This record gives C-alpha cells, structure tokens and sequence, in this order.
C-alpha cells in the first residue's frame, strides 16, 4: 500500500496538518484493509 | 480548545496511530471552527 506519511512538524501551518491528516487516513484504511 | 496532540512516533503500533488520528481530527475541527 502507500508508504507511511511523514509528520510535518508541530509547527506546520494548519493546511499542512490537514494534508497530513488526509494522508494518514488513507494509510490507516489500507493497513486495516478497510478502504471505505 | 484542546491542546495540540503529541505525535506518537513513526514506530508506534497501529492502535496508537488510530488514537492520534482521532485526537488530530478533534483538534483540527476546533481550530477550523467546524465541529461537525
Ligand atoms: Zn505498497
Ligand atoms: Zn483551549
């Protein structure tokens, strides 16, 4: 599946923590085999 | 609102990245004033 996303830092702007959030969501669906 | 969650590490077990995911979700709803 997708490789594990890189955490952008505590001080990353909110738009970068929303991109990271969406990529962790993808990753977690794939690891748990639950692509809903 | 809630204080910014601590990232558990790249090597944290999947259940700990699902807890972090849920707490970042909370945090991001509050920062964006969109508590749906
Ligand atoms: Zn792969
Ligand atoms: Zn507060």
């Amino acid at each position: 599946g997708p490789s594990q996303p890189t955490y952008p830092g505590d001080d990353a702007p909110v738009e970068d923590l929303i991109r990271f959030y969406d990529n962790l969501q993808q990753y977690l669906n794939v690891v748990t085999r639950h692509r809903y």
